[PDB]
Order: C-alpha cells, then structure tokens, then sequence
C-alpha cells in the first residue's frame, strides 16, 4: 500500500498514520495539520488535536481553551464532528463531497444548498464562518452533504456509496462520541 492521502489517496509529502496508514498531505487532515504531525502522528480519527499541551491534561481554571472555550461545536465536540468530516474526508465517496456544492457565496447559511466536508469542515474549523455548535449539527450538514451527495453524484452508484459513506460518517462519528476503543482492528484497512 502507498502512502496516500487516504482522503486524496495520492502519494506525497504525506503523513502516514502510525497507527492506521492513514497518510495525509496534512492540508488535507480534516483541520490541516500544522505541518507534518510527526511520522508518529495517528489522523484525527486517531490522534485529534494535538494533544502536545502535555500538562493541563485538567488543570488550568480557565484560559484560552480547556473544557469549553465557546462549547458551541466545543473543544473536543467540534473535535468529534471533526473525527468525522475527517472520517469521511478519508474516504472516497466523500472525494465527490468534499466538492459538490456551487457554494460561491451561500452555504453558511444557505437555503440548505449541498453543502460539502469542507463546507462543514470550515464549520467545524471556523475556517468558514458560521460555525455550527454540534456534531449533529455537523452531522446534519454532512448528513445534507449526503443527502444532495446522493442526488447530485448520479454518476457514481447512487445511494449506497452515499450510504457506505453515511455509515463510515456515523462510524467515526460514533468512535469520537465514545472512544474510539470500540474496534481499533477495524481502524486497520
Ligand atoms: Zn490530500
Ligand atoms: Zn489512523
């Protein structure tokens, strides 16, 4: 198996997930990396946020981000829904949704367009600009994504490459609203 930017799956300046080959060219990584995590890294379905800070592992009263710095995704919820955009972001079926709107200038709060993982992504990353205060809110996007994901592909198969897709969202979406320790086996491709 190559490196591949399992979401792109195209080899490169990737990082390959020490845990799960799970490569990224980084950028690609849900949130983008900050700049290859380490050839130790684990994705964000796999690592998350770097979680580098070492101490204030839950002492630090409050500053600029412990437990809740908005808790309108939240830290660690966004984190989740980030666990998934990611999960999707990996792969395929998300390929074509992470690019299927028209969005230009209307998916932060569009009349419920196509949306995309990046535009829930820049959501979940505040990188665009509404950001949500959910994962289900997330989800709910990501769940639209699928949902024109499934009316717009027509290309592709129809419904269950949305599906498989819409179950490997609730999948990891399903590990980082627990612990990701249901089947870490299964996190192997
Ligand atoms: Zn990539
Ligand atoms: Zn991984």
């Amino acid at each position: 198996s190559a490196t591949i930017c399992r979401v792109c799956q195209k080899p490169g300046d990737l990082v390959m997930c020490n845990q799960c080959e799970f490569c990224f060219h980084l950028d690609c990584h849900l949130p983008a990396l900050q700049d290859v995590p380490g050839e130790e890294w684990s994705c964000s379905l796999c690592h998350v946020l770097p979680d580098l800070k070492e101490e204030d592992g839950s002492l630090s009263l409050d500053g600029a981000d412990s437990t809740g710095v908005v808790a309108k995704l939240s830290p660690a919820n966004q984190r989740k829904c980030e666990r998934v955009l990611l999960a999707l972001f990996c792969h395929e079926p998300c390929r074509p949704l992470h690019q299927l709107a028209t969005d230009s200038t209307f998916s932060l709060d569009q009349p419920g367009g196509t949306l995309d993982l990046t535009l829930i992504r820049a959501r979940l990353q505040e990188k665009l600009s509404p950001p949500y205060s959910s994962p289900q809110e997330f989800a709910q996007d990501v769940g639209r994504m699928f949902k024109q994901f499934n009316k717009l592909t027509e290309d592709k198969a129809d419904v269950q490459s949305i599906i498989g897709l819409q179950r490997f969202f609730e999948t990891r979406m399903n590990e980082a609203f627990g612990d990701t320790k249901f089947s870490a086996v299964l996190v192997e491709p």
